[PDB]
């Protein structure tokens, strides 16, 4: 049965909500993004209507085969009715086609639900400054202080000078990147870019590519793997295993692999600097893990949080144990009696 933080008050509307077969009273499905915790439950034999950007729209028509009546693409930045209430579709700065979504209830209640984003400052430009926020669906990823990781930036430039780097002095190296989802696609494309190359990858994931209205994209992606030196990889193939049993694949053109893991979070974050990471190595094998976020670290959440002073906070992520709930709780109150809200 449906959880109640995935049930918009005052609506027949439901978020991320795929997965409990038919929910009693629902009128319209949003679909914030194309991630498969989010998806899951939808398929080509869903017959309700699904409301979400026309990136996602995309991706439910070719990857899910979701039959076209059943989708309802928004324009982003947009004042549009949905079953007699007024919403807007916001950027999130998650993965592409990924949403916000204001409600304005017809009893004059504003709600937020952030679905997954990565709060940045430019939101508080965006059509948020215009009026007030009363409830706020938060993803609550990383809310705790030991979450910190760099700005996507320095993560990138990072990977572009060591990629530069090893085949500037190796021409003979291969590049691997691994992928699961759609998401960080910069890490791929950056790296291909700065060696001159397109990116290599599956029919699966070209296709999956194709669908995300990226500008050039046919400049800069192709099945042709031989003609490439950038390849992207399932993230599951990305061990000492994996990585040779692929450049075995690649008939004696390439003598090293050089590849990436981009993670969420991890631990070393506590310790050490973006800098100062090193690979893993086995041979003519190394990996490094790179801490390339599409979430929130603890502080832009704070930051965001204080910044839109919502009335009560109802979290989305880490809900299931009462250390967490408790946990987040208290930062909600801190954060709000430093800021006077
Ligand atoms: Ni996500």
């Amino acid at each position: 049965t449906c959880p109640f933080y995935k049930k918009i008050p005052g609506t027949g509307f439901t978020v991320d909500a795929f997965q409990y077969g038919v929910v009693e009273g629902c009128t319209a499905y949003f679909l914030t993004h194309f991630h498969s915790d989010h998806y899951a439950g939808l398929s080509k034999h869903f017959t309700f209507p699904v409301y979400c950007s026309e990136i996602t729209g995309n991706l439910l028509k070719n990857k899910l085969h979701v039959q076209e009546q059943y989708i309802h693409p928004l324009p982003l930045d947009t004042e549009c009715i949905v079953n007699g209430v007024k919403v807007v579709l916001l950027d999130a700065n998650h993965c592409p086609g990924a949403v916000m979504i204001l409600f304005y209830l017809p009893n004059g209640t504003v709600i937020l639900h952030t679905g997954d984003f990565r709060a940045d400052p430019s939101m508080e430009r965006s059509l948020l400054a215009d009026q007030k926020v009363h409830m706020l669906y938060l993803d609550t990823t990383y809310c705790s202080p030991e979450y910190t990781f760099p700005s996507q930036q320095e993560v990138i430039r990072f990977a572009i000078n060591t990629a530069f780097e090893a085949v500037t002095l190796n021409p003979h190296a291969l590049v691997v990147c691994g992928t699961y989802s759609i998401g960080k696609e910069k890490v791929f494309l950056a790296i291909a870019d700065v060696l001159g190359s397109k990116v290599g990858m599956s029919q699966e994931k070209y296709k999956t590519l194709q669908c995300l209205n990226i500008p050039e994209i046919n400049s800069l992606i192709t099945t042709d793997m031989c003609s490439s030196l950038v390849h992207l990889l399932p993230m599951m193939q990305i061990n000492f295993k994996g990585l040779q049993s692929h450049l075995k694949k690649c008939g004696g053109k390439y003598n090293q692999i050089l590849a990436f893991r981009p993670t969420g979070w991890t631990h070393s974050n506590k310790f050490t600097r973006i800098a100062d990471v090193i690979p893993q190595t086995k041979g003519n094998i190394s990996i490094y893990g790179i801490p390339y976020s599409e979430h929130s670290s603890y502080l832009e959440m704070k930051r965001f949080v204080q910044w839109l002073k919502p009335q009560k906070i109802i979290p989305t992520v880490n809900v299931g144990t009462w250390k967490s709930r408790s946990t987040m709780e208290k930062y909600f109150r801190e954060w709000k009696l430093e800021a006077g809200y």
